[PDB]
């Protein structure tokens, strides 16, 4: 039995999006919950107790504590951009990983304040593919989470279609310690 007992995934999705929300035309806010930390905009998520499943030295899943709530485009008393990301998971396959999230997000209806989307629940969405700097090996004492990230087709759609499929996101960072 091996489990991720310490460390953090450090990832703020995409700096241009955080800037878009906080200082750009969205004029909104970012709020972290459930244990996530800011860590300079490279949001830090801790591994969840019992959150590690290992199927092979190079394959497994680590579930993380934390959530991110994006708000933008305040129209009347509603926010037209209202996206919550939770249940963050990292699924490892050697030098590759996937970043999986649950999303609760208003549908994008167009670039007007004359219309607002209803909340769409998107569970278990693969948001990004990760190219890890080093191969994940759950038989070792640590896993380096550093790597580059590509947005998936479904992630692009979940974020209003403004990004193209395969677009680069923030690189992943951090590390986990694995023990018995
Ligand atoms: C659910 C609703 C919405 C979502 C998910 C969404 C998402 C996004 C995303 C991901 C970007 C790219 C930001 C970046 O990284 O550069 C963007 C940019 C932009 N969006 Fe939104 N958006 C929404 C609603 C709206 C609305 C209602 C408007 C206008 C009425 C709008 C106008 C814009 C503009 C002008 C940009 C370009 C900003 C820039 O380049 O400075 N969006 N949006």
């Amino acid at each position: 039995y091996r489990t991720a007992s310490d460390g953090s995934l450090n990832w703020g999705f995409r700096q241009s999006f955080r800037n878009y929300i906080q200082t750009g035309v969205a004029k909104g806010s970012i709020t972290l919950g459930d244990g996530a930390s800011d860590n300079g905009g490279n949001f830090a998520f801790t591994p969840r107790t019992n959150g590690t499943t290992v199927t092979s030295d190079s394959q497994g899943t680590v579930e993380f504590n934390g959530s991110v709530h994006f708000l933008g485009h305040q129209a009347e008393d509603k926010w037209i951009l209202d996206t919550t990301m939770s249940d963050i998971k990292m699924v490892f396959n050697g030098s590759s990983a996937q970043l999986v999230v649950d999303l609760v997000a208003r549908e994008f209806k167009g670039t007007t304040y004359d219309d607002i989307g209803e909340y769409i629940i998107s569970d278990d969405i693969v948001l990004a593919d990760v190219s890890l700097n080093s191969a994940a090996d759950f038989s070792q004492d640590s896993i380096d989470l550093s790597g580059t990230t590509d947005l998936t087709a479904a992630g692009a759609q979940a974020f209003g279609g403004f990004y193209e499929t395969g677009e680069a996101l923030d690189p992943t960072g951090g590390s986990l310690t694995i023990s018995s």
